[PDB]
């Protein structure tokens, strides 16, 4: 009963036997080898066992599988990685992230004004995907009037993230990539010239041991924060407000208590799993978990696997926003632990409690078919989510 799967295909990931292999995975072999044998952590103690020695574990060979080391600070090790993450994470604190609560709230509104009157939209469309984008957006100096172009090239490059991917879905991805190598250096020369407030002109005007960064560095840096904060929370969003569609009775309670919010935030994040895997790469020859593990080689930590782990969960598989402690691993852990997450977290629980309030008779166009996931193997989620409920007036 062995699943025959391929870690690297986006087909896996679509696929809602994903959660069945992942249950014999921590059952038989907790470091699993797929078919290609690639090395996996799919049980939450390894995953944990693994973000806690970042020297064996690490970085700077590149977070994802057949794809060498970028210049950004996920690709990278302490001390060169803290020193990266220090220049930008002033503004993703806990406390700094409430100060833009009243700016990412009328954001929400804004968008749920636009499809209040209509009694139907596509809740991924819509509302899921333009809300973060409209965030990071802000964040990074994008102008409103850019958000889709951002969010296309942003969708163009991780959508094909694929080991069976064509040869021209991937000609999408490298032009994507130049339309927004070319937009971002013409950027990072307006900002040397007129500095802002923006990420990128922080990142621009900052030093490292003396030196400034490459542009290089400085495009791969500010792709980083952007495809961080346009190609997550929006399946969080989607994923979680569709579990709480097919399960009436936690959409019912957090409508009677409003109170539940926060933990229905924790269950979605768990539930949803955006970021299906990162990889480390093996500094030395180890044991790990009983599986041999070879110096050079990548693991893929399974986050998902880990958010339905029975040996940390009380029945995974039931959706309870309820559910206290929810230590979920959907932003990882250690050294590399979400910068964002606080932000992501603010986004999510502003958006969906202006869904519950304002859309308070939301429900699935056809709850009889079932909605597609985006076949790639790395930020995965709801492609579409067709919705209906009773028009009401925008603000
Ligand atoms: C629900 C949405 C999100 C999820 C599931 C998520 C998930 C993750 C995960 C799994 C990692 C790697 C952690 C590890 O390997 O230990 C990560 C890192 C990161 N995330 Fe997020 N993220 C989300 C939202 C955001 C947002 C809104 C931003 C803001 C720009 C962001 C920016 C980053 C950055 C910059 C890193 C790399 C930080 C580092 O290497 O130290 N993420 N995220
Ligand atoms: C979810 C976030 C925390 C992590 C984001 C990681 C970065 C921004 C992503 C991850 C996978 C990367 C792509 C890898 C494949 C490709 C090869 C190139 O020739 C340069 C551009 C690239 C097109 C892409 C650069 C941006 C990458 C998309
Ligand atoms: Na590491």
């Amino acid at each position: 009963i062995k699943p025959d799967v391929d870690l690297t295909d986006g087909n896996f990931y679509a696929s809602r036997q994903a959660r069945e292999a992942y249950r014999w995975m921590r059952a038989n072999q907790p470091v699993f080898r797929d078919r290609n044998g690639l090395a996996a952590a799919s049980t939450y103690q390894a995953v944990i066992d693994a973000e806690r020695q970042p020297e064996l574990f690490s970085n700077a060979g590149g977070i994802r599988p057949d794809q060498d080391a970028l210049p950004m600070m996920i690709d990278m090790d302490d001390p060169a990685h803290l020193l990266r993450r220090k220049l930008v994470n002033a503004g993703f604190t806990r406390k700094r992230v409430k100060d833009k609560e009243r700016s990412i709230a009328q954001l929400c509104d804004t968008l749920i004004d636009a499809v209040c009157e209509r009694g139907e939209c596509d809740f991924v469309r819509d509302l899921a995907a333009p809300l973060p984008m409209a965030v990071i957006g802000d964040m990074l100096g994008v102008l409103p009037e850019q958000r889709e172009m951002f969010l296309r090239w942003s969708d163009d490059l991780v959508t094909f993230l694929s080991s069976h991917v064509s040869q021209e879905d991937f000609q999408v991805t490298i032009d994507a990539f130049a339309a927004y190598n070319d937009f971002t250096r013409a950027t990072i020369a307006a900002r040397r010239a007129e500095p802002t407030d923006d990420l990128v002109s922080v990142l621009v005007s900052s030093e490292v041991d003396g030196e400034r960064l490459s542009d290089d560095e400085l495009v791969m840096e500010t792709l980083l924060i952007l495809i961080g904060g346009d190609e997550t929370t929006r399946h969080t969003l989607s994923g979680g407000s569709e579990q709480l569609l097919r399960n009436r009775d936690q959409w019912d309670l957090l409508q009677s208590d409003r109170e539940l919010l926060p933990g229905a935030i924790e269950e979605m994040l768990r539930w949803t799993a955006p970021v299906k895997n990162m990889c480390r790469m093996l500094t030395a020859d180890t044991e790990f978990h009983g599986t041999a593990l070879s110096e050079g080689e990548k693991i893929m930590l399974l986050f998902e696997s880990a958010n339905f782990d029975e040996a940390v969960f009380t029945d995974p598989e039931k959706f309870d926003i309820q559910r206290n402690p929810n230590s979920h691993l959907a932003f990882g852990f250690g050294t590399h632990f979400c910068m964002g997450n606080q932000l992501a977290r603010l986004e999510l629980s502003l958006m969906t409690a202006r869904v519950v309030q304002r859309l308070p008779d939301l429900r699935l166009a056809d709850q009889d078919s079932r909605l597609p996931l985006r076949p790639a193997n790395f930020v995965s989620g709801l492609e579409s989510m067709p919705v209906v409920f009773t028009p009401s007036r925008p603000l």
